[PDB]
């Protein structure tokens, strides 16, 4: 599809992103309560971090949904303008914070496995390796959007036969997948917690 449909489907993806991100956090936070005094070892540190950064992915996907009507909106007109270039911006913001969000909630869970498990066992080993690994490929992702976004912001070409665009997009929907995948494993994760604590 259009570049604009293209950027509805990943602010949705994003937005579901979220709602799951936020069950995730909620689901530490409830084990972290049966074992731990929250008053120790960061989580304080945690419990800020983690309501800074909702606060800023729910403003990011304002922002974005603002924007998303704005492009639909001049498309059904027959115009365009900076508007998609823009909204890759949004969109890249949206994914840096979440991954935020992301590497939190990767923290408490290992402080929890550390705390009420021992080792590598249960499937433990390779997640570590298997989280490490996706952490690993965003962070690329993310370095490598960054740097198109400023090459899309500088160039001329963006909107009249260059790649720019098309490429910020599909470095965007590789970023929000390899991000899907992290969210998995620390589902996993937390699904290991829950029967050992709940």
């Amino acid at each position: 599809s259009g570049i604009v449909q293209q950027q509805n489907n990943l602010l949705r993806a994003i937005e579901a992103q979220q709602h799951l991100l936020q069950l995730t956090v909620w689901g530490i936070k409830q084990l972290q309560a049966r074992i731990l005094s929250g008053g120790s070892g960061g989580w304080m540190e945690w419990d800020r971090e983690i309501n800074n950064y909702t606060s800023l992915i729910h403003s990011l996907i304002e922002e974005s949904q603002n924007q998303q009507e704005k492009n639909e909106q001049e498309l059904l007109g027959g115009s365009g303008g900076s508007g998609i270039v823009q909204q890759q911006n949004n969109l890249l913001r949206a994914i840096e914070a979440q991954q935020h969000l992301l590497q939190l909630t990767v923290w408490g869970i290992k402080q929890l496995q550390a705390r009420i498990l021992s080792g590598g066992s249960g499937g433990w080993m390779e997640w570590d390796r298997e989280i490490n690994n996706y952490t690993s490929l965003i962070h690329s992702l993310i370095e490598e959007s960054q740097n198109q976004q400023e090459k899309n912001e500088q160039e001329l070409l963006g909107g009249s036969g260059g790649s720019g665009i098309v490429q910020q997009q599909n470095n965007l929907l590789r970023a929000i997948e390899a991000q899907q995948h992290l969210l998995q494993l620390t589902v996993w994760g937390i699904k290991q917690l829950q029967a050992r604590i709940l």
